[PDB]
DNA sequence: GGGGGAAGGATTCCG
DNA sequence: TCACGAATCCTTCCCCC
């Protein structure tokens, strides 16, 4: 089986460059302004120019401005990036029936039946890159391998504006050389757990008793890592369906005052329903981010769909539950709808 | 003993 | 300040035969 993974380069910022080309060549920072003060918030992403100086996704906007005071700072316009993405996804859909859109700027294509060997795979990769650049003026990076995980790793190694193939022979090498922390799904928490067990590479997962691994990182993560280490991981490319829709907003100031919090909560509900469109959820969860940036939530699943009036009513009750069961002040408040009919 | 579900949270980083 | 949306999985609790 041959998998071709496509990941768009510094996506949000590149889209802003496409819409305003005079931005090209200069540091561009797309920001998420939270409203607590002047430039409160964090960076969603920055172009490679800005990243050379340490400005990238996740850092505080104020910290980015200390480093690059003259960069161009733009507010994130997700709806715009989403429409551009969809167009790109429709182009890729032209190169394969088996396609998995993994996110706003990532997709996996099973090109096994329309290509022989990695030579043709590579060539199809170039045609894809070129097609997207000519049609949308968007550069992307392509990764190709025997399964989804190595196709993604391949792209990560080839970024930006690249293309790379990880053949059956390199897979074997990577299993031995690749820091296990570099494997998708292995975050900081899991990587530390694995280090303690003496697992530094995928290979290491083969000489440890499974029950021991499972006990430390969970059955699912253990079976996942072992399958990869055995060169046996082979998850099919399939359509992904959205399972939940929600919105969470930052309040000007922290609070525990119901009447002060409600307006934010209600705006979150209105936007969430607009997003749901025709989907009707049976579950609602109120999510709160506390002053110490901890996350707490309380939800309820109904035996039927939730009307907006029901959502307003139930949300207030769930919020009251949070306030009653957690003494901390609330900093961010929101809702999430799931279990669609 | 174990088959669901549901609730709240841990992790991930797919953003 | 993780200074800002969504999926999978895990633990615990609960109902039931
Ligand atoms: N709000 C927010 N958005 C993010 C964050 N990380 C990524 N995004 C958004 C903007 C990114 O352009 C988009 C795609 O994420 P990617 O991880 O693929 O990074 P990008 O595409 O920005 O850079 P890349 O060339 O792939 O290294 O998702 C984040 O931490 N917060
Ligand atoms: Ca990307
Ligand atoms: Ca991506
Ligand atoms: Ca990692
Ligand atoms: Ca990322």
């Amino acid at each position: 089986m041959i998998v071709l993974f496509v990941d768009f380069d510094y996506f949000y910022a590149q889209v802003e460059e496409v819409l305003n080309p005079s931005l090209k060549g200069k540091p561009v920072v797309v920001c998420v302004f939270s409203g607590r003060f002047e430039d409160s918030g964090a960076v969603a992403t920055a172009n490679y120019e800005a990243r050379k100086f340490g400005v990238k996704a996740g850092i505080p906007i104020v910290e980015a401005k200390k480093i690059l005071p003259n960069a161009v700072y733009l507010p994130m316009r997700k709806e715009v990036y989403q429409q551009v993405s969809s167009r790109i996804m429709n182009l890729l859909r032209e190169y394969s029936e088996k396609i998995e859109i993994a996110s706003i700027d990532e997709a996996y294509l099973d090109i096994s039946d329309k290509v022989r060997d990695y030579r043709e795979a590579y060539n199809l990769g170039l045609e894809i890159k070129n097609k997207i650049l000519e049609k949308e003026k968007i550069t992307v990076t392509v990764g190709i391998s025997k399964n989804k995980v190595f196709a993604k790793i391949a792209a990560d190694m080839a970024k930006p504006n690249g293309i790379k193939v990880i053949d059956d022979e390199e897979v074997k090498r990577l299993i031995r050389e690749l820091d296990i922390a570099d494997v998708p799904g292995i975050g900081n928490i899991t990587a530390e757990k694995l280090k303690k067990l003496g697992i530094n590479k995928l290979v290491d997962t083969l000489s440890i008793e499974f029950d021991k691994l499972k006990g430390m990182i969970g059955e699912a993560k253990a079976k996942y890592l072992i399958s990869l280490a055995r060169d046996e991981y082979n998850e099919p490319i399939r359509t992904r369906v959205r399972k939940s829709i929600g919105r969470i907003v930052t309040m000007k100031r922290n609070s525990r005052n119901l009447e002060e919090i409600k307006p934010y909560l209600f705006r979150a509900i209105e936007e969430s329903y607009y997003k749901l469109d025709k989907r009707i959820p049976k579950a609602i969860h109120v999510v709160a981010v506390t002053e110490d940036l901890d996350i707490v939530s309380r939800g309820r699943t109904f035996p039927h769909g939730i009307s907006k009036e029901t959502a307003y009513s139930e949300s207030v009750k769930l919020l009251q539950k949070i306030l009653e069961e957690d003494e901390r002040k609330i900093r961010r408040i929101g809702v999430r709808f799931s279990k669609f009919i």
